[PDB]
């Protein structure tokens, strides 16, 4: 029973309980209505994911409510779609249409920003306010490996402009784009869905990988997903997305030529990956990729959500986690939510 608030983004923290503060920075994969109306209700998450195992049907007049009964601002309700192979709502919004790789060959970087558009329209109206688009990874790999054709092309610039433009549209449709997966997966030694991935050294990172970087995370609104990746010269032996060394790269800029992001960052799914789930239980990942700076803990089931709360309230006990750290994601998050209507 969180009641809606016109404070600004900065207050927000002072109508919170610790315990709702955490409840926050989470995002979760939810069943179906249900499920989706349960861990809202009992637990007061953030936000939910329309996941590959998400029933549909929840956009039938199941959602509108959902969203309605939460606060202090609006439920975030985010979805992968990048179109081609990764498409959840293909059946709603006019199929898969082609993939990056096939985009960036086949049409103008215009007409690319006309499709995000359209397609984000399409999503904004059904209640989607995020998605996890677009790659902005660099490869040559062949079509159906990890990345293949989910990535704009093999050369930085063409990524750049192609990447940029579907962002564009997303962002002119009032959908939040999401980068992904810093600092670049395309030239990774595997697929992080099922085993530890490392990227080649940073050197090589901020001369090839990093460069759309540069000039896509000052085009507001924009987050930034940081995926499973070991980097050599940055985080050794620890994925990114659990490391605080990669997040401040990404916060500070000047390493690889960037001006500061200040904007909301998002780990990848944290449970259905081998790369973090051989040696984490979701709890533990939540804890750590929070502690490295992420502002939103994202995983695809409901049912560790009050363990997971239990934890992170002992770690802001113990001082494993300074609340310091807490507020500054709740008002990065409340800045990514907008404000009440009504207000």
């Amino acid at each position: 029973p969180v009641p809606r608030s016109c404070a600004e983004p900065a207050g927000i923290p002072a109508l919170l309980s610790p315990r709702d503060k955490l409840a926050q920075l989470l995002v979760v994969g939810v069943r179906d209505a249900a499920d989706a109306q349960a861990v809202v209700t009992n637990y007061h998450v953030g936000g939910i994911l329309i996941g590959s195992d998400t029933d549909l049907t929840i956009f039938d007049g199941a959602l509108a409510e959902i969203v309605a009964g939460g606060g202090p601002l609006p439920l975030a309700v985010s979805v992968d779609e990048e179109g081609g192979r990764v498409s959840r709502l293909r059946s709603l919004i006019g199929g898969t249409g082609p993939s990056a790789r096939e985009l960036a060959q086949t049409r103008t970087v215009q007409q690319v920003r006309d499709l995000a558009r359209d397609r984000g329209r399409q999503m904004r109206k059904l209640g989607i306010t995020i998605d996890f688009a677009p790659v902005v990874d660099v490869t040559d790999a062949p079509d159906d490996t990890v990345i293949g054709d989910r990535s704009f092309g093999s050369d930085p610039a063409t990524v750049t402009a192609y990447a940029g433009a579907y962002a564009q549209g997303l962002r002119d449709a009032g959908v939040l784009p999401v980068l992904k997966h810093f600092p670049g997966h395309g030239r990774g030694s595997g697929d992080s869905h099922n085993g530890g991935v490392t990227t080649p050294p940073l050197d090589d990172l901020v001369g090839d990988d990093l460069v759309p970087y540069r000039t896509l995370v000052t085009q507001a609104p924009v987050g930034v997903m940081v995926g499973h990746l070991q980097v050599p010269g940055l985080t050794g032996s620890e994925p990114a997305s659990l490391s605080k060394a990669a997040v401040n790269l990404l916060r500070t800029g000047t390493g690889y030529g960037a001006p500061p992001f200040d904007g909301p960052v998002f780990s990848d799914d944290l449970s259905g990956m081998a790369a973090i789930s051989d040696r984490f239980g979701v709890s533990e990942a939540v804890l750590r990729t929070l502690q490295a700076g992420a502002d939103i803990a994202l995983w695809v089931t409901t049912k560790e959500v009050p363990a997971v709360l239990d934890r992170l309230e002992q770690a802001l006990r113990a001082g494993e986690l300074p609340m310091s750290a807490v507020d500054r994601s709740v008002v990065r998050v409340a800045t990514m939510k907008g404000p009440n209507p009504g207000c």
